[PDB]
């Protein structure tokens, strides 16, 4: 999915900028019609990990998941997308406080059913948190950021690390063991970001004072005006076994059936 | 007594039982959420009562902190929850812990009752079911359902007329006394089910053929791959003698000893 560079056509200012790379806002003449695009512009081992992030991205197809239009050689390595517009999810809700909680039920269900499809595919993300959530608009979330997602082995459940600590499950830490499970965990902060308004977890603490607070079998409290029902599947995510936490079919369905018994 | 509105419990149940059931929770402290384990009575109430006096007067690392009774649909003990559950269960799913881990957790063990005999109280049923692991390097002793404070003026409580005889030292079958040194007995018991992975003891005995065995002299051999020095600890936990059968003081210096190796 190699695209020609003649065909694109990248905005002057920035979107964003950061240790990964720059984004910029794009256009791409497909068939007829031109497409507005988002693009991941590297600034070695990135181009790399950028073309493994590529090959994630064309195996995964669903609607709550960002969808590769392809990757261009020219000038530098771009990773051209599909445009989610509104950006990420913490940065728009720490903008728009307003946004009421049925409307974050809807966005967090939105990124359950997105991580079901990708369990289901034997893919873990390794990276789920709020900004690697985007908005299509107010009403509907992609999961983005692939350049640390791994396709499981055909005969293994996990992906194992050769060598974001307050995303990552305890067995992540202790074992370098990464699986659905994992993501599930990881999952349970983003809700805790989400219903927070894209505060960050665990303020002012480091890594291994999180880790000892876990051990203990502590917990983040819940955030203010959070639904119980809600910080009650965040602590279900926060299963400090694995085999005992959910998988995501079990979180959607949670968050499909509270969904529509608030609507 | 708990605010019910504070805790949270899970539909699935951990365990059930005769007592009741077991629920994992989560209670909201001063600030952050702790996990916890309850225990919930089946719709009895003052034994909870008297289980929930005695955790309270009880601190100590190895032995599983009360955080109260809560009162609502259902009477209820909530406690810190170690998370792997009771020790001989683990063992049985877990066949390749080794011998090392096993004496790093009955010696906590022995730490907890050590600790225990201090405070003149005796457990009246300590096995490997009451032990529950925090982690699989970290045991703490539970169920205090049968704990007695002991009288300012005698080391032994006395019964009148459900008991896990399996794991009761002679004097508590004929006299009705049980001491801390009792709790010894049982100890050495809960040993040998930790280096049998959670098997039961005495297996297909009835409860009348254990105390025959036991006043002719004999005792349950050696688990398979055991240590010597351990087997050797057990027999001198069961020795029927009250008064020559070691305390927690000496039982815990052992272990230590010999983890220290
Ligand atoms: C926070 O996560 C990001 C995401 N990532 C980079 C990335 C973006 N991608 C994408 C795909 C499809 N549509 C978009 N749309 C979009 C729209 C407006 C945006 C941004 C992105 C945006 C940023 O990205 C800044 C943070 C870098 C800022 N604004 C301004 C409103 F805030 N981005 N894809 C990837 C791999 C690493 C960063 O940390
Ligand atoms: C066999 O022992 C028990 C213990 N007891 C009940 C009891 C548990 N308590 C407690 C306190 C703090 N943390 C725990 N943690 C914990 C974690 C996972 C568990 C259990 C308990 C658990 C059970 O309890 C089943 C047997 C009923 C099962 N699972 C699943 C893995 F097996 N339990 N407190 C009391 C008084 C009476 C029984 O004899």
């Amino acid at each position: 999915v190699y695209l020609d560079r003649k065909l694109l056509t990248l905005e002057d200012k920035e979107l964003g900028s950061g240790n990964f790379g720059t984004v910029k806002k794009g256009y791409y003449q497909m068939k007829k019609v031109v497409k507005t695009v988002a693009v991941k512009i590297l600034k070695p081992a990135l181009k790399d990990e950028l073309l493994a992030e590529a090959n994630v991205m064309q195996q995964l197809d669903n609607p709550y998941i960002v969808r590769m239009i392809g990757i261009c050689e020219a000038e530098s390595w771009m990773l051209v997308m599909e445009m989610a517009e509104l950006g990420p999810l913490n940065k728009y809700l720490q903008q728009n406080r307003h946004v009421k909680d049925k409307n974050i039920i809807e966005l967090v269900h939105q990124v359950s059913m997105g991580m079901k499809y990708l369990e289901e595919s034997n893919f873990v993300h390794r990276d789920l948190a709020a900004r690697n959530v985007l908005l299509v608009t107010q009403h509907y979330a992609k999961i983005s950021d692939f350049g640390l997602s791994k396709a499981l082995r055909a005969d293994e459940n996990y992906y194992k690390a050769q060598t974001p600590v307050k995303w990552y499950a305890p067995e992540c830490i202790n074992y370098y063991k990464f699986s659905s499970k994992s993501d599930v965990w990881s999952f349970g902060v983003l809700m805790w970001e989400a219903f927070s308004y894209g505060q960050k977890p665990y303020r002012g603490m480091k890594g291994s004072e999180v880790t000892a607070m876990l051990e203990k079998g502590e917990r983040m409290g819940c955030p203010a005006g959070c639904p119980r029902e809600m910080y009650d599947l965040m602590n279900l995510c926060w299963t400090y076994d694995v085999e005992n936490r959910p998988g995501f079919a079990a979180v959607e369905l949670r968050l499909r059936n509270y969904y529509y018994d608030v609507v």
